[PDB]
């Protein structure tokens, strides 16, 4: 009986059990430990607490949760704190005091679960009670005291389809684990009652998995075993995790989760392929438009064109704003957007920068443009270097309307150009950019791009 | 040729469009109507042979002699000229205000900081108090003394060729005294405050045609004529103020919309149409299903993107809000692949009769959710309004409308091209294939996946 | 040295009291017991009799205990304040005591009456509450340390045994900084005198870990034998912040009460009774037919709200004088500096509808829709918001403010009072007679040449 | 000998004495009301009352003045109220409490005669018993308590030069007249002894002159005039003051004097002038914050909330968005615009800039905080340095909502928090700064202020 409960232990010791953020998961009432997928998805009890261990489950109800108390030659531990929240709106803002993922940035603002009837204060309840001496911990200054912190587990009530209708109560998704880098007291009022109730609220740093956005559960046993030491948990604990219990908060916006909505694209793979053709073209281009930018500016207007009506929209070519000078728009341009006679009409705000392709774009460069647009409009940048990380950063995650163009879009969309009604004589473009066309300026506001 | 010629003026409209580039040139002729592959300025105010000079255009406010007629006195005509502008650097915020569109103008007279007095001592802002007096009206003897004022501002050109930047004018309409008030500007130069008059002016719809016809100031010039013998080439607009007065003003001035307003007809199927049909069975399956009828505007808003090469990519709903309106969210890549740009798509629904137009707070529900970067569409059975269309087109909504028609044409051609079927299996493929596809997500997560 | 013992207890006791709390108020009432008839007793809590210090007491408005004697100074205790809002429309008194606690604001008005000889404040409320603020806006942590806190109390209605029962009963509001202290000039709608008075903008501080304070406080303050350094052992973390830090702490340390920002429509309107609905009522029946008329009010009333404030308002005009649109009204707002300042434009709109009925969510956005970026919004009207319009705004994050029927009735009811001598009729005539000459066809970014 | 006379008032009364904004007065308390022209100027006395009329002179002391009460058959009234202020230091204040003159938008900031050595409540002092006697009646409740209300005339000592030769006494200069818009408490501190004192904050409205950007004093002889009664004294009056005692306090928003001027300033006007205490203060802040941003950061938000409270705006103190690095976006606050019981809240997104004082910030730098801003935000950029041309031309031409803050501006609102609520010790303020800036940092999204 002991050699059998003994082995299958070391059995799911042996074995990892990685979870991920997203990951759909099945919370069921009176579910077994033995299911490693109950209804299609990844078994709750089984993943947190394996049959093998011989371990009770750990509980994920509405609010807070914890094991019990892990009394060990280590010290009194907490082995981890599980925290769910739901969704399902039925009020006024819905709530003031609504808990908020931002997941993108690593952030999440939790709300403990002292209720209105509660009687006492923050916190009688378990749950703010955990959090407060968890807190505590969390507050260490010293690594004995970041190492018995409890990690806390963040789970989200999720609708789940099938086949056919959705499923809105049985299943969760996790979340990750989080630093508590702040505790507040805060006062909620009971519509109810209209009665004003004391309550906490957490303001959580998610960390992020290395290298992959996910966590390995075997942790979680390593936090819960009675007969291990605090720091003989961090052999499958996230590398993020144990460089905060290494340093402090002073290693939080470092090890802090990031997820960007697209992709971000290098200088190396913004410019064309080195020694192409493409390379030699875009250093033509920066010798033959280093003297005059107006010419380059009308250039970036055909590109913009070109490029726009590449995808299949309907673009209609504005005019250029300057004749001489600088300024925050180089040309402007109309996109019809929807049927021929229905379309609706949106701005196109064009900016060009004639510059070294190895040389990069700054975002207060790019902002200068951003600022300038209104609803209903966007933006093209269009420039031979490349563009810097931090400005399609700051585009991604602020979502930003414009459009970007590097050398490598420009010399492609030219070389098109080239071939389709240039004859192959690309001087024959350079120049006729330079005189004639260069002077037809129209001189009007961007708005009126719409009346014509 | 003494009367001959300038009654032979008298028979050639001259028509001049609010936006006709003019030649101005110094010394220029009378006679000659082509300038420099421009009108002549001096020929159009004074064609030369009414035995009346030309009516000068120098910086500012201008005015010709005064005019005695058979009875009482008159002031002919006020031209107004203006000069933009600073190539990026918009310096006064004494400047001229063109609201052309909606027929305002505000205009600033011309007191100088080292005219001594107060205004008008200057002859422009004098010239200005004066007519304003008329302008004033109570009588309509007195508004038909009341001298016209045309406006002109200095444009930029190209000769022919190539570019030129003085000598050049452009026409900007008719317009009323509605406004006289006294301003104080601050020099830049000195630093020293002078006074000044400030103009609230409406320009009068020409009707017909945009422009005026330009006999209306050799009429007004006539001394010949009396006052009330010079209305005759003159825009219905006018004769209607001098006729009513101050308060005929906001039905006569100039209504310019970008784009043009469609009747419920033309938004509608033809009368005996297939689609027409297709149409009402819709509207009558629809009437108590508002979220089919909403996935049903999220698949149908799709296809039309879609209908252009447009780089469209569908997402959810949003039927969670809180007792809040059901709303479809959508995603468009904008510009060639990979040098792509999201935009997120916020569209909403509503199933009217096809006969019913759908209101302008109704849309503004949806142009208001609108962040930068959005654009709306709306998706229904029925037509839109004058007065949507008109605001969402003056105050330039990024919104796409789809009436029955658009609506029924597009679902027409988007089953049997695709399903291999009829609309039936569709209808209820929006009821029971479709279900609850609105989840929990904010419009700008469409834009993360 | 025996009732040290007693002494001992009430010093080493935590005695404390929660913004809401219901305390029992009565004058003969003994400061030994710690309940009486049901609940908390007044005197008790505020002075109990093992401190052997006089009661404090709670006269309706302005209360302060005698002068303190320390070794270093002599300081005011505290200033005890009891309001009596008691109507949920308003009593007849145009300015009258209003609570933002959610908000940690307090707007209240000063002692002096209409049968007050002289400047404000000859009467002893006003001169402490001027005395106070010498304190409260102490130019050195020395000054803001003798500052005496304002408790705010307020009389309700409790529901006891006997089917509930009104007076004898107060409600502790919080712990006051003042923020400003103003001139007014009220007038009496009965006796129909016109005198000058104190306007006060009053901070509620944050209690930090409690919502509410130790009167233990208190108990230091009235202390004759400690400096004033060291009576904030027992002070709220969001005082001592203000002490140390001064006008800077203030934008931090209001009180915040996570709540509902989405009202009923019997909260957005006046009393069933009350002088606001019949105000409300006279309104409605005047501008039922004529739009514009009410256009014209309702921009004077926006200026009004915007400038309880303080804030740099300036009108524009009225859009249209016939016919109708998105936009009826347009104002300016100056922010920032006198020398450098960024206006910021103002969009209104107004409705005349049946007091019952209620504004719709799209009615909102035609206005919300014409909001440009720097542009801010306001609607008014004699109706109310459904809740769905306020869920939207809020959710949405719409910058319009909501100028509903009883707020609407309030403000008229103050400009009335203060310009025209109570005399409704003249404003609605001059409301008539002068719309047609406040309109301008102007865009609204020309409301910045103003 | 009566012919005389009468003749020579009624001459007096049928003739316009005009008096511009901006007019230099020649002013001798000796001088006589006979000549019109006093040693080149316009001779005060003559202008406020001439000789023909018979009437004492209008004494313009320094400070508040007033004549003795008129005697009418409708009643007893105040004929008006002189005010003259004594400096202009062209920058070299010293004092933080100096009344403000903003005329080209009809605004002006007055303070009481209250000294630090003066016994009792203000106003026990003459000079604020008058100004709230005259309050009293500014905020009459009827048409005929504002026709009794004593008009406030403004004058600024002024130097002249006519011929060549700067005179700095002798001379004041017309401000136009004012009404009472607001009269609050106040607390000053006199830098010199150190002395704290309670005393009168006023904020004037300037009146609109109509036609003419002035007044006529035969307004004034008729005020004086105890045989006129009170209504019969608007003869002479300026339509805004007319309009304002028929309408009351719904009027100010309205006929506040406005004159147009270019918003764009000179690096050299948004730098406190040379040799003054300012420019010391100014110093002192890049010299300390030189290495240190985010603590420029924090103080930057303190000031920021300074002066949205000196707009009257209700301010909220947010967070720091970052302890380290850099980025678009410093500090975040919020302003809950319009009233206690109806109002919305203002999202206020600010950026620190610690640059030269000589070094002015570009467009960029400024557009990269404006792109940033959502409908319903406003921005603000606070720099020890100045605002180049073209960012406050790029600000002004696309109507850009934010508020910008100077060397100047920072440096005088910092001496006022320092005089105010440290004792005139700056250091305290540095070290508040430099402390407090690790603990104000958050990592919340800026729409979250709304729960604050
Ligand atoms: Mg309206
Ligand atoms: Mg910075």
């Amino acid at each position: 009986k002991a050699d059998i409960a003994w082995a299958a232990s070391a059995e799911v010791a042996n074995k990892p059990r990685l979870v991920f953020v997203g990951d759909e998961l099945r919370y069921a009432q009176g579910a077994n430990q033995r299911d490693v997928e109950l209804d299609g998805f990844v078994n709750y009890h089984w993943l947190t607490s394996p049959g093998g261990l011989g371990l009770p489950k750990v509980m994920l109800e509405a609010g807070i949760n914890a094991p019990a108390e892990v009394v060990g030659p280590d010290r009194s531990r907490r082995a981890l704190i599980a925290i769910r929240s739901s969704p399902w709106k039925a009020g006024h803002e819905t709530n003031p005091w609504h808990d908020e993922f931002d997941l993108d940035h690593g952030h999440v603002r939790y709300f403990g679960d002292h209720k209105p009837s509660t009687v006492g204060l923050p916190g009688e309840t378990k749950g703010n009670r955990l959090l407060l001496e968890a807190a505590r911990l969390h507050a260490g200054t010293t690594r004995e005291e970041r190492l018995l912190a409890p990690p806390l587990f963040l789970f989200r009530a999720v609708t789940v389809h099938r086949a056919g209708r959705a499923v809105v109560k049985g299943h969760v998704e996790f979340c990750g684990a989080a630093i508590i880098e702040r505790l507040e007291h805060v006062v909620q009022r009971d519509p109810e009652t209209g009665r004003s109730f004391p309550n906490l609220s957490l303001d959580l740093a998610v960390v992020s998995g290395g290298e992959i956005d996910g966590v390995d559960f075997r942790w979680i046993d390593d936090r819960r075993n009675a007969a291990l030491a605090a720091g003989e948990t961090l052999r499958h604990a996230p590398e993020s995790w144990i460089r905060w219990v290494r340093q402090g908060r002073l290693a939080i916006p470092g090890i802090r989760r990031r997820v960007l909505a697209s992709a971000v694209q290098s200088s190396k793979e913004q410019q064309p392929a080195s020694g192409s053709a493409e390379a030699a073209t875009l250093q033509t281009l920066y010798k033959f438009y280093d003297g005059r930018k107006h010419a380059f500016e009308l250039l970036a207007s055909r590109v913009a064109a070109e490029v726009f009506r590449e995808s299949g929209a309907r673009y209609k070519e504005g005019w250029l704003s300057r004749s001489s000078g600088d300024g925050g728009v180089d040309f402007i341009g109309r996109i019809d957007m929807g049927s021929l006679k229905a379309s609706t009409p949106v701005v196109v705000l064009g900016q060009a920068k004639c510059i070294q392709p190895t040389s990069s774009v700054s975002p207060e460069q790019v902002a200068r443009v951003v600022a300038r647009l209104r609803r209903g409009w966007i933006g093209v940048y269009v420039t031979t270097g490349s563009f810097s990380r931090q400005a399609q950063v700051e585009i991604i995650d602020d979502q930003y309307p414009v459009v970007l163009i590097a050398g490598g879009t420009l010399a492609a969309t030219v070389r098109r150009m080239v071939q389709a009604n240039y004859g192959g004589d690309l001087d024959a473009l350079l120049a006729s950019t330079v005189d004639e066309y260069g002077a037809a300026v129209t001189h009007r506001r961007p708005e009126e791009v719409i009346s014509l």
